[PDB]
């Protein structure tokens, strides 16, 4: 152990061991100690506009990386800025560690309730939450947030540093940053022998199957048994229909997809990194099916889902010797083939890469297909809440990027750009493309600034209405008239360039593409105001659920 | 198991209990929970009334720490909730699994001017949940099951609101885990780490001493002979007899060869521990190879921050990592020779005629010995005695002791032992207590008599809290709110129409301990104490 | 009261509860908690040690509802605090000013692998702080005492790190609500309201039947006349006697002259009451102007939403309200009849010779009410027997009765009484329960003995939980979990070394219970009882 002359030298300490490379956050009084102290580290600060995108930005750095986001605020609303931040982070699946100052320990506004309970308001929305009153375990409960947030099902931690704690000495050393085994072999060897057996099997993908360290062996189980996969949102991005000719789409939103027919026929279904919250159980489980459960937990019993067959573990080591016990390629099934080959027909119907869509206001659909045009196997693509939302989920299939950021189970809407922000800073050499809706882009549009300033790559497209029209269909779908989803317009490409950044506003659908193209080309942040023709939603939501 | 119609939640409720295995009840009826009691009636199920809810808690955690399935207490709302509290905290702490099933309003009137439970059990349990969707109703129960059951044990606690319960509801009951050993890489990896250390050393936590890991870790032991030291919490793993190498418990006395092994150790591997079970401090110097075996990863403190961790099924490591031992292993000068002072230090601890009264500790601990035997299961509540029992548990020789207790509840004892019984009625149980912690739990005498179980409740009598006596003497040389009234036990035991006997000389000890045991059913022996020695033993205390 | 160097947290601690008023302290001893027992030695507030924590918290309960001032517990960390919550929810239930001080582990152990004490009591109390401000000790107290007695009294906890008791502080002791009364043009907008009243009724609620209030409601009652129905939380503040225009207890009998003259009332003045205290669905049809008299403005319901609304001193209100008054009232047709009708009701439910064994209830009350005199407060518990006393509440003329339980805690009449006695120990006092409320907080008689508390317990012995049994049978037409063993409480009593008696025959219950109260110090009585008649009482309730 070392005598620190700062706990915060200790804890930035601990953050280098964990491998942080960049921080996220508002500086304060009570929490600067820290921010000074990263100046003598490998750290980079990123210094942020708003602290809810802080929280936002380390969750696109945990979900990528597998290892945990960092964010960094001061005491009071400091901290309470970052709720919404970490419930999104939390009900997504994001390793994301919060690190929030308080005022000292023996404080006694904290007897009279004149400071806020972090503790208490963010224990709801985390999967650790605690308040470090022992400055000698320090390096230890930062140590535990990273691992509470990291292993088993990740999630979002929050750590309260009390302003003395932090400033003061402490006695410590770094704990440096698990070996969890596959599943049993007599369990493997069992499930392998009922897929050699299966006529209908099928593969549901939950969240755990769409984590980085399970990727390589994943593909490796899907290429050696050919068996066909369908997907709930939280593992939107681990696999897509030009990756695998048997995928038969995501389920949990549309009513016709071929996954969930494939589910009902299967005589045999195979979970892998899936519970039962990511989808309704009732949706597809017929119980008609041998049900085999791979995660890194127990299966969460419940009326339509009562695992045959439970294989807990390390998910690669399951999937990697599952695979060595796999004969054959699958032959489909008359009937799964036939199932396979109407979502084949279903999407030649979605598909028009020959009309011509030159209304203006743009048709949801001509806007999709030049957000396909730009975006590549090299680009990342980062997703808002709201109704250009159900569009592009109902065309994922179509597009081609390294991966995509979607899943919003809270549907929390501006966390797009502080996505794409924090994707980039990943990988800085990518491009990033993100997109919202007016009322989403004006919540975490003050981080244009920071995109600016870091001469972030990021693409963002914003589809203008002039109004909250997701909230405006379920409305008109139930009462037939509006309210409180209307606003009034912008110049979004004077509102971009305003922050030093590339705007443009497509005035035809004809400048669309070419817009979009010069906009990706631009070395940096930029801005591209789409105005958009919602009066078709009708059609598509008849497609959902 | 198909989807019904039941004309009651309360129906499906005993269903879900009757798939787990549940073979009786433990609580208190009342009005909002009285239906499920009435569903019992209708099942397979036992119901056993308790004379104070807290009891319930107790004697379920007993059925769970020996089943390995949990012990069930069901109450009604509000006060019958709030009751078991101390209960349910003392379980998580043990590690006991629990499962309790508390009444409560109707959802309705729940915000009208009701105790929000839920968030009263939260701080004392693993899972803590209230039931406001009817049709998942069976889930929160199996699932409450799993929490308690599952990884490293502990209470949970369901609240069930009256119109859930009395109402009709539709559901299956949903059936009563399959996890590998380590990985083989990370196990050779630790087996390499075994053949190159010289002072190796196994500290056994509250998973060791599971049941399911029994014949591995025997194995495991058997094949290498490294030496073994335990937590209090798995006091029972391992004992002197089975193994010559056993350094003791650790975590109570300063002179143990457990703990002088630890600081000597260069490779220390324990297996299903916690820090909370000894503080790491205690024992990591900080300079030796720390291995972690456990069902999860570990709970990183500042000197518990394990160099290897091997997480998955602790049996099938064990096995694994056993086949990977090729020497046993060939003690170093220095363990050998502090294994060999345990042993001196046992036939001093154990070296006179103390014919003395009331009684001297030792007469009464030397006495316990004789009437435990190997068929015996013996609970030991908290206090003055219990550091007379823990500093000779090498030569107590029972079936099982349920002696942990960090929360040092005092109370425990008699209720764990009528939980203990019910799970073997053929077998004979011990409890012991002070008087303090007699009266606390003393009402399910009741319960035992009813019940014909085979209990034999020992209270050392010195009237007042003496643990705490010793503790304001020493720091104060003064006493303060820790002396109280004598009483007649005899007469106590007798009027709940068990047998009573009252210690009145030295050589009435003995006698009357072999009258009690030859009882057929509940029994109850008040021995007094001279507690005078009781500085000399504390000076062995850390 | 200057500001000092206190050598210990757990100085100033005593000092500041001296400064209250306080003049003794209940509770358990612990390591964390007991510097404070210590302490204590050097005060003239006397140490009174229970022998389980619940208990200290309804002994400090009686002592807050008699002296207005909060009665203290005191216990030590974990097990000792979690066994406070049942009796702390209780006290603020029916408003018993009491002040809880819980010990913990030193502040920077706290987050350390502890319960989070104040999340658990937040649930069941007015304040429930922690100190982590060491020199904010005295304030916390001092503050918790006004949260307990002031508004609407209730209990306050009070977490006190090992630490900071231990440990030096600076401060000083803070000396132990000068509110008027409501705006004088208010009181004349109800004082016309009166005047124009065919029907006008008084509806007392909690805080009308505090001693505060005492003089300024008898010269309000003395001077209108009106007739008055009270809740059972002023079950206390006006009987038959005095105010022959009395309508009894409302709230559970369906029965009752104070419903029937609510329904018929045009206005209805509500003095220190709350919702919570009867269901407002219960009484107010909804059609009649509706004032609220209270120390706090109106907690607001569908059916309890007052047109006018007396904020402030309540004595002092009703003073100037009185003063506003010029006739007496003058009886309607209706409110007359309804009057009469309880006196022929009276008169019914009082008519035979009932000399069956076990003993009839209605014996048993007769016998009850010889005993209980004017000199003597009356502590009731749980159970059936609640009901039938709660009957014939207008035939007991007691100085006081405890029988207000809204949680419905079983339990509590022993050690509210002994909390009773010991405020007036000159008196006498009986406490009432069933054998299963019994059991629950028995071990209290050995603190009786100890004390030579002047208490005389009774008890309704059924073998069982009647009052659930009942409930059941209604229901389910079968009974569950709600019979048990039966005892010889007489040894029992007399084990503790207080004087026990078992009733044989009824010839021998008046000559017992005379027996008993004759007896200076501690006496238990059982009593067998037959409970079949209890259907023809329950037909009588809500
Ligand atoms: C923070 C927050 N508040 C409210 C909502 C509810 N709601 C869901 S999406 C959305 C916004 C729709 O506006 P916009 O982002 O402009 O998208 P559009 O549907 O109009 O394309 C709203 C208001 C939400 N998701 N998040
Ligand atoms: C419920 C509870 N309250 C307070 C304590 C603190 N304390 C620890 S052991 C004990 C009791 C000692 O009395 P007894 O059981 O008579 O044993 P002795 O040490 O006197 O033999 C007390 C008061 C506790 N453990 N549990
Ligand atoms: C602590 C607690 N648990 C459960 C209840 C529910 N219930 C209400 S009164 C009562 C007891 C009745 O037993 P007894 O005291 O023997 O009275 P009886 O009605 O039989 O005369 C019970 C079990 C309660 N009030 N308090
Ligand atoms: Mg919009
Ligand atoms: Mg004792
Ligand atoms: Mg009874």
């Amino acid at each position: 152990v070392r005598q620190w002359a700062h706990g915060a030298d200790l804890v930035v300490s601990q953050l280098e061991a964990q491998g942080v490379r960049q921080v996220f956050g508002i500086p304060g009084a009570k929490i600067d100690k820290v921010f000074d102290s990263l100046l003598d580290s490998s750290i980079r600060i990123i210094p942020v506009r708003h602290e809810a995108n802080a929280a936002f930005m380390a969750a696109a750095v945990g979900r990528i990386t597998g290892k945990a986001g960092v964010a960094l605020v001061t005491s009071g609303p400091g901290c309470s800025n970052l709720i919404t931040g970490m419930a999104t982070a939390n009900s997504e699946g994001d390793p994301v560690v919060a690190l929030g100052g308080a005022v000292k320990r023996a404080d006694k506004a904290k007897q009279v309730h004149q400071s806020m309970d972090t503790v208490a308001m963010f224990s709801p929305v985390t999967k650790y939450a605690i308040e470090v009153t022992a400055p000698d375990a320090l390096a230890e409960v930062v140590s535990n947030a990273f691992r509470a947030a990291e292993q088993g099902r990740p999630g979002s931690a929050f750590v309260s540093l009390p302003q003395d704690v932090v400033d003061g000495p402490v006695s410590g050393k770094v704990l440096p940053a698990p070996q969890m085994g596959a599943a049993p072999d007599d369990a493997i060897d069992q499930v392998a022998k009922l897929i050699a057996q299966a006529k209908n099997p099928i593969f549901l993908l939950g969240l755990m199957a769409s984590q980085p360290e399970n990727s390589k062996a994943l593909r490796r189980l899907l290429e050696t048994s050919h068996i066909p996969v369908t997907s709930t949102y939280q593992a939107a991005g681990a696999v897509n229909q030009d990756n695998f000719s048997r995928f038969a789409g995501r389920v949990g939103l549309f009513n016709n997809q071929a996954g969930d027919r494939l589910l009902q026929l299967a005589d045999l279904v195979i979970c892998i990194g899936y519970s039962p919250v990511e989808y309704e159980p009732a949706m597809w489980n017929s119980g008609n099916a041998t049900l085999v459960h791979i995660d890194v937990l127990p299966a969460y019993e419940e009326r339509n889902y009562t695992p045959d067959v439970e294989l807990v573990g390390d998910i690669a080591g399951t999937l990697n010797k599952l695979a060595q016990n796999i004969d054959h390629r699958l032959v489909l099934s008359p009937q799964a083939a036939e199932i396979l080959r109407d979502r084949q027909h279903q999407r030649e119907l979605l598909d028009r890469r020959g009309a011509q869509l030159n209304q203006f206001a743009l048709h949801p659909l001509r806007i999709v297909r030049a957000m396909q045009d730009i975006v590549n196997s090299d680009v990342t693509l980062t997703v808002d809440m709201g109704s250009f939302h159900i569009w592009i989920a109902r065309y994922l299939y179509t597009f081609r990027a390294r991966q995509v950021m979607i899943s919003n189970g809270q549907q929390t809407m501006g966390v797009a750009l502080p996505w794409a922000i924090g994707a980039w800073l990943v990988n800085p050499e990518r491009k990033v493309v993100s997109v919202s809706g007016d009322g989403g882009f004006l919540q975490s549009s003050m981080e244009l600034e920071t995109a600016v300033r870091l001469k972030a790559n990021v693409l963002h497209l914003i589809w203008v209405d002039n109004g909250y029209n997701m909230v405006a269909i379920q409305e008109e779908k139930k009462y037939q008239r509006l309210s409180g989803v209307e606003f009034g317009p912008m110049d979004f490409k004077a509102y971009a360039e305003s922050f030093g950044a590339k705007g443009f506003a497509v005035e035809s659908a004809e400048a669309l593409e070419p817009t979009l193209r010069a906009a990706m080309d631009v070395d940096g942040p930029a801005v591209v105001a789409i105005p958009v023709d919602y009066r078709d939603n009708p059609l598509l939501m008849g497609q959902l659920h």
